[PDB]
């Protein structure tokens, strides 16, 4: 069980707040959204037109789409505002808010919308050919919108919707265990499962740990984020907002580190917030004539910061860069907290709920020296931040959980001071670049390709990059003679066409053979050691 109230949201029990701060005149217009294309066009909410805004949101999807308490609702939209008044308003309404990459292909949608049986996608333009192709298949599927300059023909237009939309709407009086959002996340075989998070899991966790980033009432935070991940929902919106800090956002549709660099350079950011991979490409610019004073709080997430990153970013900006841990799951787990001592390759101490330890093959915690299993107490008292398990799957909920632990599946030696050190995911999931892959996903992948009669994806590293996905093929007899370099160029093609980029083989190796099991399965982990030095 829980220590929570009986009811929670986030956007009446805090957004709101700040925004009635205003109205009654006890702070003065403070901003809450800034957001930017790069291409010389700003847009910018202050807290109460925020509320009103969103809003707005929320009569246009429980009014105009007329979407019920509960109705699921998949978001696959870029870097644009929309997206963050789209899921203020699933929260105002009681919606179940799914978000998604825009990279996504036609077979990941019907994927996500059949089993998740959604009522409803919001999307934009990268995306709606993809919705299209497969929408037809979708029983449950009731609600079209586009968030778009262009009108079309099967879908509702929200922009248009939103203007005529009541700057009024009743924030409904949620739960704080009611299913809240829904994401996607990549498991160690197997298709995604759908990790759901509550109310208070996502919200009251946020309030709670509001700061943790170093991050105040009167500064500007820019996290770096696929609309995508739990970052954005986390880092982008409820960290800030919980401040009543403002909220930075660029379209950034090129992830160009030029363009970061400027952005971070020519803007007030306090605050950045982004997976090591962006730190370590802006290390390759030229930091020198780009200078950013204002910058004070640097975070990071999503992958092992390496000791030479935080060391050069030291060395040429004179900032740290404090490394924070978790996953879909469980959210923000550990961190370096602003007024503590950083240690190189370390991701620090528990964070203020959960109760992190390294355990045992038995479920017993470990002494600190010692390599095991990083795990959260979750019995008897589940702390505030923990999602509410794998919809439909309460076998996959449980397989997770070790005597009164969760499971994250990373290992791990914990320090005489508490701090963490991983050493290393369990199992079969690859980290590339923010992004979690599921190694099946990239397998079924390679395998739709004639030229691939066996293939098994691994992680591996770049020492420019981090982790990279690698796939280990086994060519057909009849492409043997091919010329390597084209074969793989277009094999990643292949993959980058039939589902997302992000999960594409960076490398490829061709063997004649692949280790298996005396059973048939095949060794992965024997691979990525091999692999991993
Ligand atoms: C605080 C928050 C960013 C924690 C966190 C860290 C990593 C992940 C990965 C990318 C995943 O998608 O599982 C999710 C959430």
């Amino acid at each position: 069980h829980q220590e929570v109230p009986a009811k929670f949201n986030f956007a009446s029990d805090v957004l709101d707040h700040w925004a009635d701060m205003e109205k009654a005149g006890k702070r003065p217009p403070s901003p809450a959204l800034w957001w930017v294309n790069g291409k010389g066009k700003e847009l910018m909410w202050n807290f109460r037109e925020l509320s009103e805004n969103s809003q707005q949101a929320a009569n246009v999807l429980s009014g105009a789409c007329g979407l019920q308490r509960g109705d699921r609702v998949a978001v696959v939209l870029p870097r644009v505002p929309e997206w963050w008044l789209v899921i203020l308003g699933c929260i105002r309404a009681g919606l179940i808010f799914m978000p998604g990459t825009i990279q996504m292909k036609s077979t990941d949608i019907l994927y996500r919308l059949q089993m998740s049986k959604a009522k409803a996608i919001v999307a934009g333009d990268e995306v709606i050919q993809e919705v299209d192709t497969v929408a037809s298949e979708c029983p449950s599927l009731r609600i079209k919108l586009l968030v778009s300059e262009k009108s079309c023909d099967g879908w509702l237009n929200f922009k248009k919707l939103l203007n005529e939309a009541s700057t009024t709407h009743h924030c409904v009086e949620t739960g704080s265990q009611e299913a809240s959002a829904i994401y996607f996340t990549s498991g160690t075989s197997g298709l995604p499962k759908m990790a759901e998070h509550s109310y208070s899991s996502l919200g009251l966790k946020a309030k709670m740990d509001a700061g943790w980033t170093g991050l105040q009432a009167s500064d500007i935070m820019w996290t770096i984020s696929d609309t995508g991940w739990i970052l954005n929902i986390l880092c982008s919106l409820m960290e800030p907002w919980a401040l009543g800090a403002c909220t930075f956002v660029h379209l950034l549709p090129k992830f160009d580190p030029l363009v970061i660099l400027k952005t971070l350079s020519s803007y007030p950011i306090k605050s950045m917030m982004g997976a090591p991979i962006v730190y370590r490409m802006l290390l390759q610019q030229d930091l020198s004539s780009y200078k950013f004073p204002h910058l004070q709080n640097c975070v990071t997430v999503g992958e092992s910061l390496l000791p030479e990153t935080l060391e050069n970013w030291r060395a040429q900006t004179g900032l740290d860069i404090r490394e924070s841990y978790g996953q879909t799951e469980t959210g923000l787990t550990c961190m370096v907290s602003k007024t503590m001592k950083i240690k190189p390759g370390y991701m620090g101490t528990a964070a203020s709920c959960y109760d992190v330890q390294i355990i045992d093959d038995k479920g017993n915690v470990l002494p600190p020296g010692t390599e095991g299993d990083i795990g959260i107490r979750v019995k008897p008292i589940r702390p505030i931040g923990i999602f509410s398990g794998y919809v439909d799957n309460p076998d996959k909920t449980a397989a997770n959980i070790r005597g009164d632990f969760w499971l994250l599946g990373d290992r791990g030696i914990k320090d005489e001071d508490g701090y963490f050190q991983f050493m290393g995911r369990a199992d079969d999931i690859i980290n590339s670049s923010g992004y979690r892959i599921g190694p099946s996903e990239v397998e079924n992948a390679l395998m739709e390709h004639p030229a691939v009669v066996e293939t098994a994806v691994i992680s591996s590293p770049d020492p420019v990059r981090g982790e990279v996905v690698k796939a280990f093929v086994v060519l057909a007899s009849q492409f043997l003679s091919h010329d390597p370099e084209q074969l793989t160029k277009e094999l990643q093609q292949h993959v980058k066409s039939v589902t997302a980029p992000y999960k594409y083989p960076r490398k490829i190796e061709f063997v004649l053979n692949l280790p298996k099991t005396v059973t048939g399965k095949i060794q992965r982990a024997k691979l990525r050691d091999k692999e991993w030095k």
